[PDB]
């Protein structure tokens, strides 16, 4: 029957208190899902290339790939402000520590299948027709046979607020490209470089339909499509960031000059360089804290701005991200820079879109222009030539200094995890398949060991035209689109934090000049600017 | 490190008419996988 309701709209977030500190977040989400029909219904290989780069010096501007157009649209939870409105999330930065991840199930719901029909008289009137018999395929891909795409890192999740109605996204993945673009070059001259994108090779070409791979559920118009609960296996993440430090692990040496006078522009001072004790790393007799005995280092000096080149193309190195110095460098600590749409923060007015320039706040980062290198004995007081300092060039390239090249991945290093990001960051990602696995994401911080949940697959089922469908490319079809809920459950797990300590930390605060990035103005404007991460302080050592 | 192989590894003699039978060893190894990886860094995730 079609006149009753098969689902319950659901979005309230039940912080469900256990035993013991730990709580059990269960997350519901519920959005109106407008699915349009797809243009085409044939799978399209577009190859993607730019005249930007064809010219000398545009060489980061790259955009040329192979495109595999399929016209299934892809409905996305994994995204963090669909589950989490700014008021529960703030009960999360401010108490928990650890967050588990346990559970998930997806469920489409009350579909409206509608007909638009043109009448012909002097405006452009459009009549909906109710669609009673019309279907539409879902596809919950169970094992992930198909490519794993999620749509936060493009911005392309459902939208992050309960009553405005989202959009699915065209699933799309990409096709094998050869890609050929040197000589890479400078800027000032011209050379005869070569951009194009050559024929795909035969041992690669990975063509994945979506109906021979995963079996579709044709659901009329009173459906009910209720994705099993999917149970995670993830590492427990750690909210709480790290501040300590290779000038701040272990015990500080002893001072026999204590101060006397109150305020800190007094300082104590400690013994002699030359008559400090302990274990050291060089030879030389004088102790300072600079060269001192530490466990392991944390952060590591990558290569920034390293345009790597494989066969796909030229792309910079993923850095993990880290807070910056006092020095607000962020590009060699990997800086988030996410622009949303007008579904994800971005109060709806006429301006562009909005920016925040980010970092977390774990303090295991380093700065370019505060580094140097020496040769191999120590020497205080040290030559000219045998310290390197940021001055210098690399091979006659003056704003290229050694930090550019210098990587310092030993294996004592400790090191802190992706930062998850409000409301626009990504919460799970599939582990990638390969001999050795990374050890750690960049994309998004829980990291499904297992068969990742299933990316579902929406399109509307072809209601056809009385025309011919044989012996033709392009077949025309009644104008359709649909109306379906959506309704999530992502069952987390965390720990209550408990303060072991005198001084109140830094909680996730609310500011007059803050009020206005969380309340709605005269017209209905709206607004999700991002929430600065991983509050609580905790020890590294 | 001077290895010699009498004072190491005990040895069977063997006549004309020998079977020296090797113990079934069992390994304990990863599996490899055989399916070779394309995707790359211009090839992961969800195309613009």
């Amino acid at each position: 029957g079609v006149g009753v309701s098969t689902g319950s709209f659901n979005n309230q977030t039940e912080f469900h208190y256990l035993g013991d500190g730990l709580v059990q977040i269960t997350a519901h989400a519920s959005r109106l899902v407008h699915l349009n029909m797809p243009e085409h219904e044939s799978y399209r290989r577009i190859n993607v290339l730019n005249s930007e780069a064809g010219v000398a010096g545009q060489m980061v501007q790259d955009d040329a790939h192979s495109q595999m157009v399929t016209p299934w649209s892809l409905v996305d939870a994994n995204a963090w402000g669909v589950w989490f409105n700014p008021g529960d999330w703030q009960l999360i930065t401010n108490n928990m520590t650890e967050l588990n991840l346990v559970s998930f199930e997806q469920e489409i719901f009350n579909v409206v299948l509608k007909t638009i029909t043109e009448s012909a008289t002097t405006p452009p009137t459009k009549i909906y027709n109710n669609d009673l018999t019309a279907s539409l395929m879902v596809a919950l891909d169970t094992n992930n046979t198909l490519p794993y795409t999620p749509a936060a890192p493009r911005s392309e999740t459902l939208g992050f607020y309960p009553w405005l109605p989202t959009k699915p996204t065209h699933y799309r993945y990409y096709m094998t490209c050869t890609r050929n673009l040197t000589p890479p070059t400078h800027t000032g001259q011209a050379g005869t470089i070569t951009n194009t994108i050559s024929a795909p090779t035969h041992s690669d070409v990975m063509f994945y339909t979506i109906e021979n791979a995963v079996p579709i559920h044709l659901l009329r118009t009173g459906d009910e499509f209720s994705t099993g609960t999917y149970y995670f296996d993830t590492k427990p993440l750690k909210m709480t960031h790290s501040w300590q430090t290779n000038r701040s692990l272990g015990l500080p040496p002893k001072l026999a000059t204590e101060p006397t006078t109150e305020g800190q522009q007094h300082t104590g001072t400690l013994k002699a360089a030359t008559d400090r004790e302990g274990i050291h790393q060089t030879i030389n007799n004088s102790y300072t804290e600079a060269t001192a005995l530490r466990p392991a280092q944390v952060g590591y000096n990558t290569p920034y701005m390293n345009f790597e080149y494989s066969d796909g193309g030229p792309f910079l190195t993923p850095i993990v991200p880290v807070y910056d110095t006092q020095y607000n460098a962020d590009e060699p600590n990997g800086a988030y820079r996410i622009t949303m749409g007008y579904q994800h923060g971005q109060i709806t007015t006429a301006t562009e879109l909005g920016r925040y320039t980010l970092n977390p706040i774990s303090k295991g980062g380093r700065a370019p222009n505060q580094e140097f290198n020496q040769s191999s004995p120590l020497q205080m007081e040290n030559t000219l030539n045998g310290t390197l300092l940021p001055t210098d060039p690399i091979g006659g390239k003056t704003d290229i200094h050694f930090t550019n090249t210098l990587n310092t991945y030993g294996p004592l290093t400790a090191l802190n995890n992706t930062p998850p990001i409000y409301p626009n960051g990504q919460i799970w990602d599939k582990e990638l398949d390969a001999d050795l696995k990374p050890r750690l994401h960049v994309t998004a911080p829980f990291v499904c060991k297992n068969n990742p949940p299933g990316q579902l697959f929406v399109k509307i089922a072809p209601n056809l035209t009385d025309d011919f469908n044989a012996d033709s490319p392009q077949q025309p079809r009644i104008i359709t689109y649909s109306n379906f809920w959506w309704k999530g459950t992502l069952t987390f797990t965390a720990r209550m934090r408990s303060s072991n300590m005198w001084n109140p930390i830094h909680q996730h605060t609310t500011t007059n000049d803050n009020i206005v990035n969380y309340m709605p103005s005269n017209i209905g404007g709206m607004r999700l600017y991002p929430e600065i991460p991983q509050l609580i302080p905790r020890k590294l050592y």
